[PDB]
């Protein structure tokens, strides 16, 4: 059989080196690279309305510091980042269209994930 | 479950969160605490801050190397301090818990 | 993800080279602002140092051990590209590279 097996690439590595690295470069990334700072924008309600916060900053730390059990867990944190943003903001805001753009892209990049 | 993941996410998270963790979350600062002989007596100092950093930054060859570091932390404390001491009773509690958690180590 | 090979590069190879007398110029980027080298970041299109390599091993950057080896090579060749041969600094890299090549020969498989 001259057909050799398709290359075995790790999923979480791909998440760091490919998925995250793409989202991070993108022009709309900056509001998601650190946590939402609810002091410095006047919003003392943020932390009551958002159960469990999330950002690419934290996802990056986690990929770099052996946090994630499996690639499923890392994806959860991405979804949670977006869904946090859609809840706490009023649809058709600017933050929401930026998040919708990063999500469209996210789902492209996830679809080409290895196995 | 890779054993080193279990040590980071379960063993250390449990211990780090405990009442008595704080004296163990960073190196014993012999200068601040004004203990000149500490580094002479304790040849291999150790603490949860350093073990955490090691788990996060791929230092350990395997789980047993990481378990020895926890044991070093506890015994270092039993060597340097006198029994009965507050610091010792705390380390004793953490050891008890550390051992319960190590009994559910996957293989 | 972290193969026993990458483990060897962190614990044995990098640790050995970091401790050597000649390491210090390769422990962080060449600060070309400080040294008044405007041509450096123009002649060296892919800078490397052991600082960056240490970071990358600690933070699961590498696809595999061989990508890390590539970084070490680039570090040494960057040095040989920018600097006149015979300079103090080149002889230092050569010393470290000789030592690298020794340690890399005992690299385990899988
Ligand atoms: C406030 C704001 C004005 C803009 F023009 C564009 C953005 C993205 C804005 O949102 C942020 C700007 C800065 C920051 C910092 C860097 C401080 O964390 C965060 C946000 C912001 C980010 N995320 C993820 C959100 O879900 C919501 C955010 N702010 C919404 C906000 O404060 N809205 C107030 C007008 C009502
Ligand atoms: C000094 C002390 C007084 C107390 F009332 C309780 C504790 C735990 C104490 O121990 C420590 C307090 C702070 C620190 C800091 C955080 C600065 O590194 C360390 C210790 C301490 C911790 N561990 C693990 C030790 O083995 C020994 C420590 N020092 C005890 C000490 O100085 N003992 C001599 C004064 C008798
Ligand atoms: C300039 C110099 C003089 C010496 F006596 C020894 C060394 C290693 C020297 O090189 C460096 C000294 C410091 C630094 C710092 C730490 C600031 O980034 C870098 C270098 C240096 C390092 N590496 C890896 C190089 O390839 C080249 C470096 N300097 C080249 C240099 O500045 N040459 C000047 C004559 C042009």
């Amino acid at each position: 059989n001259p057909n050799k097996p398709k290359r075995q690439t790790n999923q979480l590595q791909y998440l760091l080196r490919v998925v995250l690295k793409t989202l991070w470069k993108h022009q709309f990334a900056w509001p998601f690279q650190q946590p939402v700072d609810a002091v410095k924008l006047n919003l003392p309600d943020y932390y009551k309305i958002i159960k469990t916060p999330m950002d690419m900053g934290t996802i990056k730390k986690r990929l770099e510091n052996n946090y994630y059990w499996n690639a499923q867990e890392c994806i959860q944190d991405f979804n949670t980042m977006f869904t946090n943003c859609y809840i706490y903001n009023k649809p058709g805001d600017d933050i929401v269209l930026m998040a919708e753009a990063l999500e469209k892209l996210f789902l492209q990049k996830i679809n080409e994930l290895p196995t």
